[PDB]
């Protein structure tokens, strides 16, 4: 289809998520690079131009586990704006899609952060529960689960906005999760 908007969802040099794909744990991301979707070479165009699908956008990313590898592209489908601003109880609203940590594969270390949609919300002075949909790997929908807790919580950042959330001039952020599998 002829389009002229050349920016993508996300822009260069972004903090990014990106989801895998075997099992659907999101592992943290670094963009250098982004390719948006061929754009039109100026065909039967005037004005107004609108965001391309979440399908046909390349971000070259770092993986957090993965620097030595360079970076690796994928499609925006498969990444999402990585979460800084966290949505508390006090502006919390139904339906908004968060991620959480959630150890499946061993409840004595931190597992991975898989996306949740925020479901129910009880908040009173003697009790604060928190439910959602959460996606299990073995293709699974578990609704109204308790949510573990608000810093474990990040909010999950919207692509159709095109987010320019730009790391540090010379400095990508540090600051990660704790995110991996090591046996004994």
């Amino acid at each position: 289809v002829w389009e002229d908007t050349d920016l993508g969802l996300y822009k260069v040099n972004e903090y990014v998520d990106v989801r895998d794909n075997i099992f659907g744990a999101w592992f943290e991301a670094q963009v250098v690079q982004v390719q948006k979707r061929a754009l039109s070479e100026d065909e039967p165009c005037s004005s107004s131009a609108v965001k391309t699908s979440e399908d046909d956008i390349m971000y070259h990313v770092k993986y957090d586990d993965y620097p030595e590898h360079g970076v690796d592209i994928v499609k925006a489908k498969n990444v999402r704006a990585r979460a800084r601003t966290v949505i508390p109880w006090e502006n919390l609203e139904v339906g908004q899609v968060v991620m959480a940590n959630y150890n499946v594969d061993y409840p004595r270390k931190r597992g991975f952060w898989y996306d949740v949609e925020i479901c129910r919300k009880r908040q009173t002075r003697t009790a604060r529960e928190l439910y959602g949909n959460i996606r299990l790997l073995n293709d699974s929908q578990l609704n109204n689960c308790r949510i573990m807790f608000v810093d474990e919580v990040l909010m999950i950042e919207l692509p159709k906005e095109r987010r320019p959330l730009i790391a540090s001039p010379s400095q990508p952020p540090p600051a990660l999760r704790n995110t991996g599998k090591s046996g004994p």
